[PDB]
């Protein structure tokens, strides 16, 4: 047990005690006679000021050679210095080093390197003060949305991934990797009403592996999970402003839309979408797909997230229940952040009613004999029911304004890219 | 907006009151001329009475032919009265059949059928009481955990499935389904210091797919990792114990030894597991292998977990520290649950050492060029380290003694199954 202070901890008010800090060389500069060597831990950056009539000729030699990422343990004294760092140094009594380094491949600032250089060390590039402060605003994402889930009652489970998309052999048979808990948390619902997870989903044909945040309930129709998604949405980010305003800060000169992330969210229907989108001179026709693009377009139009709603039965998945005022369309909806971002939640209410999924089952060309379990849901005591999946890397990469999402990951997994 | 009241809710404190119940008919039994509906939801079980000369003909007609898993609306008005379950029953004036079945696959008393069946429809299976119960105490370990986590000051990390063992087609290349995020963890500690995560883990050799609940921290060395597994494993359980007891009590007789799950846990040495093992007449030799069976008979020793340590080099993975005392051993422990379940965490110190790891991997058949970055992490400021991986089914079968890991999963995977 090497008990370690932390950066964080290395403040004014501990001036003239002894601390032992652990942790990784950041930079190394002469100052007048002295060797001053920045030590990053996970909290932050300390001055350890290096004497070589206090460390001795041989420490002061090793000293000199420590480059960056040089593994250290450090003693000494606190020493309250406005001019220091935090306002406080440490005044070196002992000098440990674990492994001296002379050559880390990632630069001192690592947005200098292409970014292929950065991918195939990403190992080491997650170390770096930008890359680990997306891993904290991720983690703290995360951990809002669960205090929310458990506030308002809902139950976390642990669906399947491997499932009757890629491709694997499993035995005498094959499995397909799971795009979306979603149908299981459907059977759950019937024991414990209100459901979620959290799972990596994989996409065949833009990560090719991400994590998945979905809910399902039961009773709750379409406006119902919408006012869910609002309010899970706000929390998340109002937390994570709360938590982590000085990881942001990093990222982003303008908190304005997180700062107006609050419900409610605006909402038109697809509708209007395609009316904004013709009058703004985009060639899209009443039925079609808003891919990216279009999205794009359409968020300019807003300065927080906002729903679009009711889309055309046919650009929506099998399983979404028509609405009733109009056969033509589904209860869907997608919600997009702002700023080009597009797409951060997709949901809908489910079709409750057997014949009407059947015959949705049967006219998509799909066998009603593979999703017998899943109608099953709708024979023995059916229930109105609604869910949707947030894409948590989506969600990050608009929060920090990423240009590609492959950063929100910590290993990100691209057609092109498996490694490391 | 259907807007209920859970049976939970419905206390004798409630008496005069309209309530409205939204859930599945778990009984309906005629009792004098009335018709009593046991209405079962998350939450719990009420008894709602039928009174023909309240609801009228047609309605009392509909709630004869309600059976097992009829979805129902009710409202009504609380009555409180001792000899009704929870002290109070609804007298129902409004019953809306939203679909009324009578011929639910799964038994009355589940464990009346073969496990296959009940396997086969396992998604019908999970909404039962017994198989409800297992998730909730799964979800509370597991928030359980996070609490420690947090409080603690370890990071949650989101670590890759696809790693370059099931295999499966990937583009231009193949990937295989990760076994354990270790390295990954690993990688990570070095801007975070105390990191987890927890994902789903494969095994293409007892669940094919397992959820894996993983810690990785700078500076600790196996001790020191042993003290965090003890620590979390108590916490998990005593905050269990605390949150749901009344679901532990269906699954067990006797709560002693998660009642004997504080610090410090038992601790041997895999010497004398062996020497415990040849005095109980088990033809086990030193070096051997402790498989499933041997474990078994370690645990009657035991009333609480207990931990294996010091194993021989040759029985564990390439990545674990040799033991600097006896380098025919490695710094390895086993978490043992008692009571027959044998492991549910291994874990390890890390080899540190460049030139040791190396030569590990190179002894193994394996080749330096595939772990080039697992072996960068001792290039760049290598440090002391070591970390654990638990299986969160096989915690929760012993935590309830399942006489199956499968019953701890929402829907199992097991060499023969894949389905539903």
């Amino acid at each position: 047990m090497i008990e370690k202070v932390y950066c964080q901890e290395v403040k004014p008010e501990l001036d003239g005690k002894k601390v032992r800090l652990a942790g990784w060389v950041y930079t190394n500069m002469r100052v007048g006679k002295k060797i001053f060597l920045w030590i990053r831990d996970s909290t932050g950056i300390v001055q350890a000021v290096v004497a070589k009539n206090v460390v001795g000729e041989e420490t002061f030699e090793k000293a000199k050679k420590l480059g960056r990422e040089s593994s250290v343990i450090v003693e000494g004294i606190v020493k309250a210095d406005e001019r220091a760092p935090g306002g406080a140094e440490v005044h070196v009594e002992k000098l440990e080093v674990i492994q001296a380094v002379s050559e880390f491949p990632i630069p001192e600032n690592p947005e200098q390197a292409s970014p292929e250089l950065l991918l195939d060390y990403r190992h080491l590039h997650i170390r770096t003060p930008k890359a680990s402060a997306i891993m904290k605003v991720k983690e703290t994402l995360i951990m809002a949305a669960r205090e929310w889930l458990l506030k308002d009652g809902w139950h976390e489970v642990f669906p399947p991934i491997l499932v009757t998309l890629f491709k694997l052999k499993y035995f005498d048979k094959y499995a397909y990797l799971s795009q979306s808990a979603q149908l299981y948390l459907e059977a759950a619902i019937f024991g414990l009403e209100k459901v979620w997870s959290l799972t990596p989903s994989f996409r065949a044909e833009h990560l090719t592996e991400f994590w998945h945040l979905e809910l399902e309930a039961a009773w709750m129709d379409l406006w119902d999970i919408m006012k869910v998604e609002e309010e899970l949405v706000s929390y998340m980010v109002q937390r994570t402003l709360e938590l982590r305003k000085k990881e942001i800060e990093m990222f982003r000169d303008d908190l304005t839309t997180l700062k107006n992330t609050e419900p409610p969210f605006p909402r038109i229907s697809y509708d209007e979408a395609i009316d904004i989108l013709q009058s703004k001179g985009v060639n899209v026709e009443w039925g079609d797909d808003l891919g990216a693009d279009e999205e794009r377009v359409l968020t300019e139009e807003f300065d927080r997230p906002f729903f679009v709603y009711g889309y055309p039965k046919h650009i929506k998945a099998f399983y979404m229940k028509e609405d009733p005022n109009d056969p033509r369309k589904v209860l869907a909806s997608d919600m997009l952040a702002p700023e080009g971002y597009g797409e951060i939640i997709g949901g809908s209410q489910r079709e409750d009613d057997y014949d009407k999924l059947l015959n949705r089952i049967l006219e998509e060309g799909m066998d009603p004999k593979d999703y017998e379990w899943y109608l099953d849901l709708r024979r023995y005591g059916s229930v109105p029911h609604s869910g949707f999946g947030l894409g948590v890397e989506r969600l990050v990469a608009w929060v920090l304004k990423l240009d590609h999402i492959r950063w929100a990951a910590l290993f990100p997994r691209t057609p092109a890219r498996l490694y490391p």
